[PDB]
């Protein structure tokens, strides 16, 4: 089942416990809490799904909607999780060395543990200082120095 879209058998209103509300890109929201808990309220307090939703997920739709069933409430990559970004601007690369921490596919490898991870903070506008960006093996950011990327979003990561 690679398949990330959850059904809904019936017309149950979702009610969303144990998540952080963070601003993305659009009206959605993505959620930081590695342990989410989704129910569904149709018409009495009985709950009749559970599901699972892991970290950096975005609801298709808002919380305490009566969905009408049938449909996707939350998308999610279901191979890899983003980290969201804490600060809205450009991207604040530290330390970028080419030959050794660049793997040409723009979208280049950040660094390599093995090889040898840099943190720095999402500039605010171009470099202003405002987070610590942690850079495991194999993570790959697509988004240059300047790039003014908003926050809530998030390119591939390139799990390991």
């Amino acid at each position: 089942a690679a398949e990330s879209s959850i059904q809904v058998k019936n017309k149950g209103s979702i009610k969303l416990s144990n998540v952080k509300s963070v601003v993305n890109s659009s009206g959605k929201l993505v959620i930081t809490s590695r342990n989410t808990e989704l129910k569904l309220i149709d018409e009495f307090g009985r709950t009749k799904e559970s599901y699972k939703v892991p970290y950096g997920a975005v609801l298709a739709k808002g919380d305490g909607e009566q969905v009408a069933g049938g449909e996707t409430v939350a998308n999610w990559d279901p191979h890899t999780m983003p980290v969201i970004t804490e600060v809205s601007g450009f991207v604040r690369f530290t330390d970028m060395i080419d030959g050794q921490t660049i793997t040409r596919q723009s979208s280049l490898v950040v660094l390599d543990s093995a090889e040898r991870r840099p943190a720095l903070k999402i500039v605010d506008a171009q470099g202003n200082d405002v987070a610590q960006y942690f850079l495991p093996g194999k993570a790959i950011v697509q988004l240059e120095d300047g790039v003014q990327i908003s926050s809530g979003d998030t390119l591939a990561r390139i799990p390991q």
